[PDB]
């Protein structure tokens, strides 16, 4: 089998991407944030504290003839941005772009933190990291990808995120029309439960490539590119007036600037992030200070190849017995 679904930016800045997902019988369609940095499929629901729901579409398990309470199971998660959610668990039929899994754990939120409430466009998350990170207790549950894997034509999914435009998540096949040149594959460590790999270096604009190992994770659920302070300083030093602002919480730059590109290495290959991808607009409405799309990972404890990086590439998440990651230009 295969599946193919379009993913759409939630706003004009590509702060996140939503993909429609069918849950239950008859189908209830929710717009979920596909997140290769976590491993829980959770949704706003009829059980979510009413004051914490503000415009989201909810899953109502009592209206699904295929929903079953997973007795005794609970979940609780907290993300790198400080947000969190928790609740109980049903199993139900879940379909993405024509690909169907029966008996998928659908984690129903009883509580969500303010940042989820305040974002009316995201109805939940669909985790695509390794199932060892799933938070369901006392019986850990599998991700949608892990449940689908054996049925797929090939044990892979791909992320093709757009810049200020829709893109595609495919399951079970590689669309050879969706990228240019060849796909370069690189080793993955699953030891922390993430799609963790090592970039071979970087360049700033038209500058020379610096060969240096940069361990990090491929994370579709993180907006920005978080890299070591040395790398980030070298980037922003090429932008007149750019500075790190403790009050704002990162590098800012004059909105009048034209930003240089940023290149990262994948083996002997190179992915180029155009400068415009690194512009996240005014720090507050009407400001002439703009927020940077490349930020320091110091204090996170891990480097994160988030959407800013991933949307410059066609990315293969290869879930074969030994997982690997593939990157192509597009
Ligand atoms: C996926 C992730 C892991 C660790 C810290 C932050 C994030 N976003």
């Amino acid at each position: 089998s295969t599946g193919s679904a379009t993913t759409t930016p939630i706003d004009s800045l590509d702060d996140a991407y939503i993909t429609p997902v069918q849950i239950g019988t008859p189908a209830q369609t929710l717009n979920l944030d596909f997140d290769t940095g976590s491993s829980d499929l959770w949704v706003f629901s009829s059980e979510t504290t009413a004051s914490e729901v503000d415009g989201q579409t909810i899953y109502t398990p009592s209206k699904s003839t295929t929903a079953k309470l997973l007795s005794g199971a609970t979940w609780s998660i907290s993300y790198g941005d400080g947000s969190s959610s928790s609740g109980d668990v049903y199993t139900d039929t879940v379909s993405v772009g024509g690909l169907t899994v029966t008996g998928q754990a659908v984690e129903s939120a009883k509580k969500v933190s303010s940042s989820f409430t305040e974002d009316s466009t995201i109805d939940g998350l669909l985790g695509l990291a390794f199932s060892t990170l799933n938070t369901v207790s006392p019986t850990q549950q599998k991700t949608f990808f892990d449940n689908a894997k054996a049925s797929l034509d090939s044990p892979v999914f791909t992320a093709d995120l757009g810049y200020h435009a829709p893109g595609t998540y495919n399951f079970g096949f590689i669309d050879t029309t969706a990228y240019t040149g060849s796909i370069t594959y690189t080793a993955v460590s699953t030891k922390q439960g993430f799609w963790e790999w090592t970039s071979t270096g970087y360049a700033v604009g038209s500058g020379t490539f610096k060969s240096t190992s940069i361990d990090g994770i491929a994370d579709t659920g993180t907006t920005l590119l978080y890299l070591p302070a040395t790398v980030v300083s070298a980037y922003w030093a090429q932008v007149s007036g750019a500075k790190s602002s403790s009050s704002v919480g990162g590098y800012v730059f004059p909105c009048s600037a034209t930003l240089p590109s940023f290149t990262f290495g994948v083996g002997s290959a190179r992915i180029v992030i155009p400068g415009d991808y690194i512009d996240f607009g005014p720090i507050s409405t009407g400001s002439s200070s703009c927020f940077g799309g490349i930020q320091s990972s110091a204090g996170i404890g891990i480097n994160i190849f988030g959407d800013v990086a991933l949307k410059a590439a066609f990315v293969v998440f290869n879930g074969a017995t030994t997982p690997t990651l593939g990157f192509a230009s597009k």
